[PDB]
């Protein structure tokens, strides 16, 4: 009944993601670019919660040994394929740079992400990468708060955080800001191509197996869950109030 209360917690704040509104405030080409442009963090540190989650449900050392769960390495090693490395009409590429692509055929600046990425790949921190191209205060939080997660949650708390934070609430997210935009499809193809491609039981036994049945991990799971959305709900207050603010 302590888990139950959190379960339908997150139902509720699914809901309230779902329709958050930032999405029918993003109503000019204008609008949509800064959407993008905050957007693309999170649809890159998306891939730090996959690797991290890569890392422990599959076997990705010399020598390799089977990994304990065939299903769980099956779900992660797909979710690896289709994200790092899809097959798209115009070649394969990460989700990462499809939507780097669709922010160059929409106009939106590609330049703080490219530089972000760039630094940490020359082994600045994510921290001090984000600093130094002066990402906005409320994607600071977001990130730092998936990297937290990542480099210092147990797995029970990562697969919480993914599944319940990421990708429950992904396709309905997606699916409200499509319906806004889909009159624009002419001029905006790619970002459309992107947001479509993304348009249970599963979750609930890998999430068991990490808590091994303990009812305190499996509420520190579900509160990872929790915690994820309230980022996601932050950012997006975040991102409406710099559309207020500068509309
Ligand atoms: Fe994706
Ligand atoms: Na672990």
């Amino acid at each position: 009944n302590q888990l139950e209360g959190l379960e339908r917690k997150i139902g509720e704040q699914h809901e309230r993601l779902a329709h958050h509104p930032v999405f029918g405030s993003i109503r000019t080409i204008d609008e949509l670019r800064v959407f993008m442009e905050w957007h693309v963090f999170a649809v890159w540190d998306f891939m730090s919660l996959v690797k991290r989650l890569q890392q422990d449900l599959t076997t990705v050392a010399v020598p390799w040994v089977a990994p304990r769960n065939a299903n769980a390495s099956r779900l992660i090693n797909e979710i690896v394929l289709g994200e790092e490395s899809d097959e798209t009409p115009n070649g394969h590429m990460s989700h990462y740079d499809l939507y780097l692509h669709a922010m160059r055929d929409v106009g939106a600046s590609t330049s703080r992400i490219e530089e972000m990425v760039s630094l940490v790949r020359s082994g600045f921190s994510v921290s001090a990468a984000l600093k130094a191209v002066d990402a906005p205060e409320p994607v600071i939080r977001f990130v730092e708060a998936t990297m937290a997660a990542c480099t210092s949650g147990a797995t029970h708390q990562v697969l919480g955080n993914f599944f319940y934070g990421r990708e429950n609430v992904i396709p309905d997210m997606f699916r409200t800001l499509l319906d806004e935009w889909k009159i624009e499809r002419s001029s905006i193809p790619l970002l459309v191509y992107y947001l479509d491609r993304h348009i249970g039981p599963a979750a609930r036994a890998m999430i068991r197996e990490a808590a091994d049945g303990d009812a305190a991990k499996l509420e520190e799971a579900l509160q990872a869950g929790l915690d994820a959305i309230d980022e996601r709900m932050r950012l997006w207050d975040g991102l409406l109030a710099h559309l207020g603010q500068t509309r």
